[PDB]
């Protein structure tokens, strides 16, 4: 059953073919990411995470902070998530609207935003029930991949780095600070991390550069940012780059208090 049951059969094939990492490696990566994001190592519960954070971004859904959209988020990734779910369920012309109809949700796409008419209780109640839906989990990971993982993996490959710690650390940075754009994104940090061909040296420099900006608003509340980066850097120091057979190390590096 193992960490494999935390994904789905097809999802594991997808992650393996596109990232080169297995179920155990991705499970460990998600534990490390979910600690600073939700202060909960039991990340599978978040497949059905749904909440209006009064963000003016609509509802936040799932594992990586996708929103349905609102005034402060006019290019939400939520529509893309629902479309991927409709495609996973077998639709020939997958769409966000099609997904909401399957789910019996009263809502629809208006521009690039999802307009939901159902109350939070009703809407999020339906999302919560998708926690063990294999097609939803696949859609969740396919979207996570298109939004953050593919870019992270490409940046690692471009430098000849393919370890689980490097990919996971890049992903945590992209998810938390953004993939591309400003000097504080994954793209920006990499531009100033040097050019070492030694993976350990590079990641040490990258982590040091990230520590300078990670506790800046709105990324994290200090010293949560310092602590999240320290998790990855500690694994590098211990030489646990492969993230396999590290259950004990993972319990130790995440053993810190949020806020």
């Amino acid at each position: 059953a193992s960490p494999d049951d935390n994904f789905s059969p097809e999802t594991l094939q997808f992650l393996r073919n596109n990232t080169g990492l297995d179920g155990e490696q991705w499970n460990n990566i998600m534990k490390l990411i979910n600690k600073p994001e939700q202060d909960d190592l039991n990340w599978i519960k978040y497949y059905g995470y749904c909440e209006d954070i009064e963000d003016e971004r609509g509802y936040t859904i799932g594992l990586f902070g996708a929103t349905t959209g609102g005034s402060r988020d006019t290019h939400p990734d939520g529509p893309d998530l629902f479309k991927a779910y409709d495609a996973a369920k077998g639709a020939s012309n997958p769409s966000a609207d099609g997904a909401l109809k399957r789910l019996g949700i009263n809502g629809k796409m208006k521009g690039s935003i999802l307009e939901i008419k159902d109350s939070e209780k009703v809407f999020c109640g339906k999302i919560k029930k998708l926690q063990n839906d294999a097609a939803w989990r696949k859609a969740m990971w396919e979207t996570f991949y298109n939004v953050y993982i593919r870019y992270s993996v490409e940046q690692a490959r471009q430098r000849g780095f393919t370890s689980a710690v490097t990919i996971g650390s890049f992903v945590d940075t992209a998810l938390n600070q953004g993939a591309t754009g400003g000097s504080d994104t994954l793209q920006g940090l990499l531009a100033r991390s040097g050019s070492s061909s030694n993976e350990k040296t590079f990641m040490k420099n990258f982590h040091a550069k990230r520590t300078l900006v990670v506790d800046t608003n709105p990324y994290n509340k200090p010293p949560n940012g310092k602590n999240r980066v320290k998790q990855w850097d500690t694994l590098v120091d211990m030489g646990k780059m492969n993230l396999k057979n590290v259950d004990s190390e993972i319990a130790q590096v995440t053993d810190w208090e949020m806020k």
